[PDB]
């Protein structure tokens, strides 16, 4: 539906075949003062780095992205992650920033810095995350893609991993951003059409520690550049239609060395038994507006937990916590978080984990340390 | 028509023209709590199998897909076979698989459990069997594809492998249908335009035991994908446009070592003999609905036989049997069942046919066995 | 203007560029019940056919192609001619076909059969044939291609061997075709834009013998096919428009070793006398409603003859038989027969040529021989 | 939506205001051999009729009306009742008529002749029904007038005697139709939208014995000429869209001059007893397909009863018989049968009743009398 | 669908409605050299003349009209029958003419003259004729109006005498046409939709002698004003869409005083006995192409009899002349000839009626008189 979607991609495709020379492009990415949003822009570099410790800083105009009062706007970008652009091939790159402000301290949004910090201290027991990343495709008009215009399509239950063109819509969309995600290097794990039509899932993992934030926040970027060039919009909202219709959440695997070693689920259960104890924190970690997002997503029906009531199952769809049916089989493996809504901050959500989990925080607030 | 159909293609060719690494695709495919409807997701691999035994089981949510209750809708994926992806292109797969319940019992659907044990049973006499696909194209209104709007175009007459724009609608579907199997290693025999202008036929075979029901289950997943990308439907229903307008049925042949060596002229009318007492049985096999889907299409006019009495002759295309004529002739090859509806499980009729024919079974339900 | 025309060809494309493997493609072509039609299926191989020989007969539904009665409605198809496949690509093939019934007898449409006969009859005079070929570009509405809407061009003048938009209905067509004949291994001769606009012709030729039938029939399959992927429609009709718009003929071009050789015009002139005592026979056999499609073509006016008179000349464009002028200089070559509907059937054609001027036949039907 | 209701109506309507004359325009209105489609056609007359006495009988083919066989298809029309034609205007008239074959005996679906004499048979007892005619509206293609293009709106619940653009699909056709019931003397008791958008409802009563069939015929005839002349279709198939959408039904209330005064009651429970014995003779009558189409709409479900099940209840809404609140307060009036569907034909609704509840017959079969 | 149906009609309705003052308009009406086509020009008069001889003669140019050669080209109008025009109102007037060369003498297609003095050679006899016009309803582009684009409506059956949007399409044309009709004067006896979609018939009748031709041809040319008001075509032509779709036929009816009166059916039988013998004359008379234009209606199948062989029958639907069952059990009346084209010339029809059945000629001429 949109404008620039019905310009002549031909077109582009001719320029994107001129071969481009010794210079190289970079395109930074970083986080909105929304703490949902993504910014970029492209400065041309004198040849390819070689790694991420290569790049130059840069800066940005905080007050034209929610992120600071008129004097002192300025703010800054320290690339932390770097990878091959899906969008304009080798050798460029995409790079994944922090974000600080004109003093040199993280800005409100930049949850890495301290994540990054958090993740250090427990490196020995190897925390590893995945996580499930839903959405929903929308036209410009803020319809999701493909359905009736003004209407509904037929009730749910034909469209999880559906096939077929009343099955499934956008697939382009999912196939591109697939492709994109391996050629960067993200770790992809794999995708389904999810419940409600127009609505997919992606997952990201295993990642070791600060990588999962960096690949899910990267995935999100391509996701948009990719939906950008169709011309739909990507919607992480947790409940993008009220009603009968599937919520958009995102499912959290977490595993440390003593869970996936035999008899781990001994650890498992001493973890779940910590977050039991800490379910108001949790939610507050789980989407940007501290729980008001999750909320409408969160009812108890339609598989989800109450948001208001912590549980745990072995393969119980409808609880806060689920241990996969063949993890309580082998005693060992990992568990799954289903509270995270889809729209949160991985960096938040990795975070709280390790500190309830690993650290054995307790309070209302996170701990300071050294 | 469909609205994904009308996307930038050449966006997605950009795309799916990035090499893709050391990792690899795998789509897993399963038959849906319908027994019609086919289901499929994706999951990365770290690199490409070497066969079917080498691809990890997988699971998911059945109570998304007609397939079990509340509490326990976790189910299970086994692989079963696998082919090259068309659509990602080496070295990327598909994986067509075997549907079991928590419990790891089969599920009601999975009809290739039981038929896998039968077709072992009979294995030194080299059943062979080969089936005549038909199906109808359609808009995504439900309308036959190319047809007037709201109207019919003229008579049946013209369509039957016609050429030409007036004579042929939806050609680009069957043409690429037919390549992505052949790629896929699917044993695709060919294919024509049928009577019914928009329906068209692909022939599978010969494929011997339980090969038959798996080549065609997934290539009637890719014919699906293959219509999801061009924007119209493939319907397998036996009767798309009530009247004076042809239904499509599932054409199915078969042959023992027996009856393709000399004179085997024999055991085909003993054959036919013993399927002469169970034509009951049959038709309750021969449709996902127990019979009453293909009642709508054998009725005896329009070269059908009638869904109520047997027949069987030589180079009879009004009978419920029919002897080809030059087999007639040099009295070895195979027998033709005509009564298998388009939308038939080919585990269900492939099953039957062997139940009947070689295990001489009679009574008015399958044997169980060791 | 055709709905298949209007879907993604790029994703055709796609699907055509998967590398195929060592299978191969056969589409069978044959003639309709109506001396007009063309039908077609396809059959996987093996391998690459390395000559006509090696193809299997095959069989298809006489009734659902305007071709028999119930009961023994099954017939046969015996290769005749093999191509290349310029849809297909190598390795596959076009393979023409003669149909006989079921008691193995020649089909009533199968003109080929005895004017093979005919053509071995007379080999040692070497008869070689030209055709050319005229055909109208249509829209699915049935009105001339790039014709106004329910309206008429310009009167003609400007049209004939015309270039620039507003002269050249439809070019794109022609050099599809052009191409697609080369590749096939066509005797494609060459083309030109004719009087009426969206009207074009292309000519086959020189050919011995049964090989002038086969090329312009395989050429015609070729013409629908491409049409077909544009979304219009050829039509052999001899007069589309009523009134002052060009008929479409199919002039045919005759020469034996004695009339192409010094002083063969002797031996044209000879031949052109028994022509004259057989015009009712020829026009019987000049198009498949024994002359009444003929009817509205030749009236004496448009540079054509009148269906009730014979006459020749020398460069003579209003006369049954043209002595091309240079053909007359040097008293040797060839004379041209404009008394042939465009879609008349070119074995048909060509055997009433032979019967008449080298069999010197009379009577009113066609005497039989060993 | 259909092609008819874009002509330029304020044309129609320019001659429709030229003063007419003496002459006069009668259009006569009867039942399809269907049971349930009207035909009709126009013939003047000299002078406007004084009453339905005065009217011709008249005859059409009854062979283009599903009605009869090739020699003897002649058939005739008996006027039965006169109205005014709201089309026309005054002095002109619709004539209900009888249909009768060429040897003078009521035809097929002529269920009139022998209601009428049932119903004279009773005449002291005064027997008055009124009936709620539901229907819906639809678009040229078969969708619901108004709803969203292939899809649904929102569910059920805001529609109900709804008002406003998003609520009340197609009022001016409910308009309309009132008027022109209203003048042409059809007794329209009144109307109100429906459970289903784009769903209607009419009441007609309460009339005297032979009246009702009459009325309700003539009414559902205004109803299709109306929705003709703004192009949609009125269906009144008891189940117009499969699932959690409202069937549509033709509630009947019934009353004698007995039931009406004080302490009537007994005589309604007395016949309410009868009817207890006779569920399976009157759901045959219900509707034309003899129980077929009511199936699909009595499921219990959606305040229906069930199509295999009696039962009766004050204000008891998922029940065959419903005693109103207040007939059951006041121990007298009438009672409502929820279970004709909302294509019955009301002759023979209205039979059934009478037969049953007041001239107590039981067995298979209608009893023959004099 | 024809552009100047798009104008504002509001427009003209404004200036439509201006008091016109004292003068008046008459349109005179006459027929072409084709014998089908109407033509017609407006004059202005002092005053509303009372009668048709107070009407000058008038004059036009032959030569366009398919009427005369070069040099005296100039035509002659002779005032006939004049009518109330219902496209203007009151005081104004439609006059019907007669065609007269530069020398006086009667037009070829001025068959009105010759015919004016055989029905004055019977008119004690006071023959009566009705006839059944039928036509069909084109859009623009020469397919029937509202029927699907390059398309089929659904097969016939339905639409004979159809009511509601999805059955009689056009309606507004008929029943314009029809007030025209009474309007103007023209005795009109009614109207039908017929057997085809978008087709339909009015009857004319009973009119004595000339006066049937008059009428006739002065309610086709209404019906081509009202149709070029609404934007339509008319279409006279037998058979409009080849194949499995109604003819459109002209069935006359014709009575002498003496069939009218007690025991004429005697009469009747001797005038059908008449025609027996002169079948092959009357179908020269029955349409303007001699009978080219009937033979591709009159097959046999349809209800239709074949053009080749006559017969008769009470109440027979597929016989060349048909006694009303009705007429035979009375034993007086009319007989209906259903043999001319829906595009004959009344009065060539009216007048070999006569000339066959009173005037007893034979021959294959008609007979010259005083
Ligand atoms: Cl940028
Ligand atoms: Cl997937
Ligand atoms: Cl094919
Ligand atoms: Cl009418
Ligand atoms: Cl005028
Ligand atoms: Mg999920
Ligand atoms: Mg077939
Ligand atoms: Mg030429
Ligand atoms: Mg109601
Ligand atoms: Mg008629």
């Amino acid at each position: 539906t949109s404008a620039s979607s019905h310009l002549n991609k031909g077109i582009k495709q001719v320029y994107m075949s001129l071969p481009q020379g010794e210079k190289v492009q970079a395109m930074y990415i970083w986080i909105d003062g929304t703490g949902e949003g993504l910014r970029c822009k492209t400065r041309t570099l004198d040849s390819e780095p070689k790694g991420v410790e290569e790049l130059p800083e840069w800066n940005f105009d905080g007050s034209s992205t929610f992120q600071s009062e008129g004097s002192n706007s300025d703010m800054y970008l320290v690339p932390a992650a770097m990878f091959r652009d899906p969008f304009r091939k080798d050798p460029n790159k995409l790079v994944f920033c922090e974000v600080f402000k004109y003093n040199r301290k993280p800005a409100e949004t930049n949850l890495r810095h301290t994540c990054k910090r958090i993740m250090d201290m427990v490196s020995n027991q190897h925390p590893w995350f995945g996580m499930e990343q839903e959405y929903t495709l929308m036209g410009t008009d803020g319809h999701p893609f493909g359905w009736p215009s003004n209407g509904f399509p037929g009730p749910q239950g034909p469209y999880y991993c559906g096939v077929g063109a009343d099955k499934a819509y956008g697939r382009d969309i999912v196939e591109a951003h697939y492709r994109a995600c391996l050629y960067a290097g993200i770790k992809i794990a794999g995708t389904n059409a999810e419940v409600m039509p127009a609505q997919w899932e992606f997952q990201i993992g295993p990642c070791e520690g600060i990588d999962m934030g960096d690949h899910l926040w990267v995935a999100r970027f391509i996701l948009h550049r990719v939906c950008e060039d169709f011309g739909v919009i990507a919607t992480f909202d947790p409940k993008p239609i009220p009603g009968n219709w599937n919520g958009a959440g995102c499912h959290t695997n977490f595993s440390t060395k003593a869970m996936r070693e035999e008899n781990g689920l001994k650890y498992i259960e001493e973890s779940i038994e910590k977050l039991s104890k800490r379910h108001q924190y949790h939610i507050r970690a789980y989407d940007p507006k501290g729980g008001l997002d999750n909320a409408r997503r969160l009812t108890g029906f339609h598989e989800t937990s109450n948001i208001n009531d912590f549980s745990a199952g072995v393969a119980n769809r409808g609880a806060s916590i689920r241990i996969p049916r063949t993890v309580g089989q082998e005693k060992k493996g990992y568990f799954e978080d289903r509270r995270p809504s889809a729209n949160c901050d991985p960096f938040s959500v990795t975070e709280a984990l390790i500190r309830t989990c690993l650290l054995n925080e307790t309070g209302d607030e996170p701990f300071q340390y050294k």
